[PDB]
């Protein structure tokens, strides 16, 4: 697809076999999702944005499919108010800003 | 350009006759830049991010170039972290994601 930008960009998602949305973000390094619950276990990680920090859960060699293309990635879950896609998982897909 | 997201989208800006460097932003409703100095009256705003909320001050009808595109509108100054350019100034110059 080409994607406008007049409104959120957001894309239906499968994370982890779970069908969601989120936001194709590239000021985002790392895509987040605040409402998956994935098994196993995960690790502490940090993130910061514009308002300061917050705690995550980090998930590895998570399954991911967008429009089509399904990666193995890296998931964190964390309070973010909306779920991002981030550069980390769009640049597995191949997607680029056009101008 | 076509620009792939291996590291961070910044581009070159002007704004308040002043050469900067802000990241090109999808997950942004709007562009925030962080100590710039711009004339006429501003209304004061806050943005919600990861994290928590920023205080911003908002001045419209704001000229910004765009690695050489113009664009007239609106344009929020506070401590980000980084500058960003937002949705609302992308869609500006056509600006489109790809995959
Ligand atoms: C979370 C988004 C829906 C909203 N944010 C834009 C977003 O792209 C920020 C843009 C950003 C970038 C750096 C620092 C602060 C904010 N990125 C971000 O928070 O990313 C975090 C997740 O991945 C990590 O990599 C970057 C920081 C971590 S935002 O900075 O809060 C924001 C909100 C409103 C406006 N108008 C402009 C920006
Ligand atoms: C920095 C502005 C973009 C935002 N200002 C918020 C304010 O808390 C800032 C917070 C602030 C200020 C500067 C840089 C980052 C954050 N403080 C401030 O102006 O303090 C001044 C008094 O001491 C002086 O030296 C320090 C700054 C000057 S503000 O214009 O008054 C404002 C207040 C409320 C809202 N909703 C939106 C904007």
């Amino acid at each position: 697809p080409q994607i406008t930008l007049w409104k959120r960009p957001f894309v239906t998602v499968k994370v982890g076999g779970q069908l969601k949305e989120a936001l194709l973000d590239t000021g985002a390094d790392n895509t987040i999702f605040e409402d998956i619950n994935l098994p196993g276990r995960w690790k502490p990680k940090m993130v910061g944005g514009i308002g300061g920090f917050l705690k995550v859960r980090e998930y590895d060699q998570v399954p991911i499919e967008i429009a089509g293309h399904k990666v193995i990635g890296t998931v964190l879950v964390g309070p973010t108010p909306v779920n991002v896609i981030g550069r980390d998982t769009m640049t597995q897909i191949g997607a680029t800003l056009n101008f």
